[PDB]
């Protein structure tokens, strides 16, 4: 047992953060003590204060924190098996969720394949590519084509197709593998942009594994939204050139943006597909890659006769077992009118910022709201500021914004939004 | 669903480790409950109590449904799920943390969790890539370690996985290129170290880190090697001032009868990464741990901090169940345990050399293996054990067992038996 004060002593000491420092942190972490529903208990000058989590834990809370039925899933699950290896050995969590999974993802996409995060999934979908055109005689078909703006993990193979300045690569210099980049790719639907896209592909094709983009939404690379035209086009590009198409719907899945998945706004499958982050309802880290018939079967059939990657933990029976109540919690309420009524309260509550001096643009979609500013906010400055409006709010470079649990009310989303308002406030100074 | 459906679900939409979709020799075998050491597994349509032989891949240290470990995923569910690392601590983290630096090796100050093991090991290799950046030499950006070795399968940590075991040549032109030195012998000889210092001699300007599995190397082999190596493997990156760095994935916690395999050594790496039995094997968490020097050189330079970030980085209940899992192993005689067990398997595997197609029996710790002389033939080899009441998965050509640290010795005789029965099949 350890006091807020006796936790932050060892955690300075002895944790690292999400791109932190040891030692160099200009603001210590809040301790966080609870969190029920939308809400976080946080400790602030020795006294826990409840406050709005309205980047629902990174992406993660859809349905909330300790919600009763993703609570009593683990429950019931850790009663009967925590866990098993799933070499030679398969079990009921795995099969319920493989089921929902390909039932509910863009069609054709037949085979799951889980993991243990994100970053994961992207290198397994990249392995899949590249075991995919191996099969088919074609090992020359290796690299990866991307758009600028992306963000697709942290481990090495996702990094070479992050935006090269989001994604520090002054700083990996001689590093990374070599991917092919397309311009960042713009909001408003420009059919000269995938004509241009087209043809560097085209001229990169007999080198090219797969297209790897978020669909509809950029997050972690800048919070940027493009048409959903743009997929369409890739979805014909990809299937015109022979490249696969992967999307990444690890930030973008279950609900997020409006539709079931991002993808679902273009009306179009990839060949492959990502998901991660809520698909647990950020209870526990799981993620899953999907693939079609056709690209498991060539797989299959290559002289490896295998797709070579076996996480330790593949198919956690806790994990699965929060996903599939987490899933069907999802699918047995009216989440698009959901979405729709967040969404309508997050532009509500957002409107008055676009006449503030220091914002540049404020845009929403489905369950994200996003305040853009024309310099960096100051964390040291924002942070206490949202804080004390009791809302917890994470901004990054210029941004403001927030992507706020499912279960918010309207009067919640009031609280969030007029907290993202004054901290553009304060911004402009 | 029953038993049949999830099979027929299965077959349709599910891949497994290192397996096809459509084209598997075997079906898996459904499991619908473990508790302690033992795996309920349907088999011909009726439920059947079987050993966790494998420890479920080396994860179920302390057995299934431990009460402990139970009782402290639902008291942290009680309170808080989780929540993002970014900005926020807690103390299921803190406590972790403090449990963690107090019983590695000397100096392995710092803390950074992740999901899995595979990334524990590319951010191992990051905080070596930055820490050299820092020092202002980013020529030294290679990996060298030895051949035999495993460490995960993420692209990068598929490059120091043995070119032969990894299958490299299938990788032609994708991985990176690192500096592999021969296989380390089970004896210990003084040339092999001799003859890596030279080859690392020859590299030094640009390698960053030597990365290797102490004293046993898991699933390249089940191979052990005298733990005198890892000493030289100390001096050697100290003169030549590359960091090592120890993959403790598959040794950690109490596995090859140390509490850490480095402990056999007395050595202490810059980095080292551990995973797979953390939390007991309830949930997937990993860590990777470094010095204070590594961690302040890259606090200090260009980026000013180490570049990654995983989604669910220090998940709270993942951490509350490993706090409780380490606790419990500290708080009981583990070296006798393991001592008790290592005993068992030996005296267990003993008539198993004298069989035809028995190459080797070795035991480490709580790991026992039979080395067979040709390929283990799993259609035969899996129900042969089923039918002695063991789940039991061979790979390549090899019959090993790490089993849960509960087990009695009636149930490690009742393993090492179908061990035992297994290789007298193979011989068949
Ligand atoms: C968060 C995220 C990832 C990586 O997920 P982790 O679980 O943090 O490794 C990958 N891709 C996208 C689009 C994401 O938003
Ligand atoms: C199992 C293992 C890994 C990989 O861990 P995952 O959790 O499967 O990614 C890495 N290194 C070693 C030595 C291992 O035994
Ligand atoms: N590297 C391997 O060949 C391997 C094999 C099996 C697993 N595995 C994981 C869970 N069950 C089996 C992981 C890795
Ligand atoms: N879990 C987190 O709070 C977190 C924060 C920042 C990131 N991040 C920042 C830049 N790239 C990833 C990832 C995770
Ligand atoms: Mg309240």
């Amino acid at each position: 047992g350890l006091t807020p004060e006796q936790i932050i002593a060892v955690d300075g000491a002895h944790l690292w953060h999400p791109y932190s420092s040891i030692g160099r942190e200009a603001v210590s972490p809040v301790v966080a003590v609870a969190a029920h529903g939308a809400w976080l208990t946080l400790i602030r000058d020795g006294q826990p204060i409840e406050v709005l989590d309205a980047m629902s834990s990174w992406w993660t809370a859809i349905h909330g924190h300790g919600h009763p039925a993703l609570d009593q899933a683990l429950t019931t699950q850790l009663r009967v098996m925590n866990h098993v290896m799933f070499g030679g050995l398969t079990h009921e969590p795995a099969a319920r969720l493989a089921k929902l999974l390909v039932d509910i993802t863009p069609a054709g996409l037949d085979t799951v394949f889980f993991s243990d995060s994100g970053s994961v999934s992207v290198e397994v979908a990249a392995k899949m590519a590249l075991q995919y055109w191996r099969g088919r005689g074609l090992p020359g078909k290796r690299r990866l084509m991307t758009w600028r703006g992306g963000y697709h993990g942290d481990t090495f193979l996702a990094m070479s197709i992050c935006d090269p300045h989001g994604g520090m690569h002054s700083l990996w210099t001689d590093v990374l593998a070599a991917q092919v980049f397309a311009p960042q790719v713009p909001r408003d639907y420009d059919p000269a942009y995938s004509a241009a896209f087209e043809a560097q592909l085209a001229q990169h094709a007999g080198e090219l594994a797969a297209v790897v983009v978020e669909p509809v939404v950029q997050g972690a690379g800048g919070m940027r939204f493009h048409d959903p035209r743009y997929l369409h086009d890739l979805r014909d590009i990809c299937r015109r050139y022979e490249v696969l198409l992967i999307f990444d719907e690890i930030a973008t899945g279950f609900g997020r943006t409006g539709a079931l998945f991002a993808a679902d706004h273009a009306g179009v499958s990839p060949d492959i597909m990502c998901v991660g982050k809520a698909l647990t309802g950020g209870y526990l880290s799981l993620a899953a890659t999907l693939c079609t018939a056709d690209v498991a079967h060539t797989i299959s059939a290559g002289a490896a006769g295998a797709l070579m990657h076996g996480p330790t933990f593949m198919a956690n029976p806790l994990a699965c077992a929060v996903s599939v109540a987490s899933v069907e919690l999802l699918l047995g309420q009216d989440w698009r009118t959901r979405i729709t009524e967040l969404a309508a309260g997050l532009t509500a509550g957002l409107d008055t910022a676009r006449a503030l001096p220091a914002v540049t643009d404020v845009r929403v979609c489905g369950a994200i709201g996003v305040i853009e500013c024309d310099r960096p906010v100051d964390l040291a400055v924002a942070t206490p500021a949202a804080l004390d409006r009791g809302v917890w709010l994470r901004p990054f470079r210029n941004l403001v914004y927030a992507m706020p649990p499912y279960i918010c009310t309207p009067a919640e989303i009031t609280q969030i939004t007029s907290a993202m308002v004054e901290v553009a406030r304060l911004v402009g100074s």
